[PDB]
């Protein structure tokens, strides 16, 4: 079990205890059949998005709400391609506080 | 105590803030009641925007944390909360407290 | 519909949201029944406390897990009556924010 | 990076307090990666606790807002995270950020 793996077990047991409704982990294509197998023993939705121009795959995973709901904006799209109102509702699916996300939010349309 | 089931549930929503239960506020009032309804907030240092309503002699008073603030004056501003993108939608029912997975759910029965 | 009554309502409207796990609203013995109706329409736990020496009752509800909590220290006692921990998770229960729970722990440990 | 996968974490974590995703974080680290995780805290300004642990080569590194830091020395200093009730566990991971409906189960498992 390599270090980006170590990593991803450390999220799921946060998930297991309700820290938050989604984590995003990064992990080498290689590593994903693993992990995806870790997320099923428990029932834990997932959805993963290989990276094109990479061996890396953004693996969400979180309540099964979520999961639907990142695919309808997320599938076959940049994470730094976000609008500033696509970005908060990630931030704030992934747990950040919400007056944080609202201070990104006016320096993402103040900044520009 | 003396004052009426909007204002009880108005300062109700004045603790939730003060006890942290959730950034924002969306409070909907008679317009003879604001006056009350912002001397209460400017007096506990609560940062409020006040906002007109379809149903004319009623104002919608958002309060919450200023980040928030200034975040709902960009996109609700002139604005109905009817008229705003799933997208929109998601960001104000967040800032008001909704659960995440809830609001997900709903996202996706818009979208 | 009387005024704490179109309150109790609202605190309804609230927990489905999700806004938090768990409200209490006080209420007269009267409105009990009725408040209970509206709780079991939509399938939301509650658990009423009668208070020995009024026509009130605590009614709490959300979540079974924090039903089935709040009846095991909260069965039979005051809420005044309660030590600075077990003020602590009620008040975490009801939504409050963590640092805010965390600094009126220390304020009762410290106040006494 | 070019840290341990605990020092990973450890940043992590550093991250998630930051965004505000829990007030409260427990780490746990070999005794010679403390002075690295003490002058991370120190650079951005978070409060933190240390203490021994069952495993002596090893330090139990607390930090987050310096509310709970206070709370936690006023019942964790001198004893082991194994020691504490019912009622001082849920308080923890209601701390920890811990979802307080599981903390409830959890509460019940052991009352």
């Amino acid at each position: 079990l390599n270090s980006d793996l170590r990593v991803f077990m450390h999220h799921i047991y946060e998930f297991e205890k309700g820290v938050r409704s989604m984590v995003l982990a990064t992990l080498a294509n290689d590593d994903i059949p693993y992990a995806e197998e870790r997320l099923r023993s428990r029932q834990i939705p997932y959805f993963a998005q290989p990276t094109p121009n990479t061996e890396r795959t953004n693996l969400f995973f979180g309540c099964k709400e979520c999961m639907e709901a990142i695919r309808l904006f997320v599938s076959g799209r940049s994470l730094n391609s976000l609008t500033p109102e696509e970005d908060f509702i990630i931030g704030a699916m992934l747990g950040y506080d919400i007056c944080r996300q609202c201070e990104r939010y006016c320096r993402r349309k103040s900044n520009s």
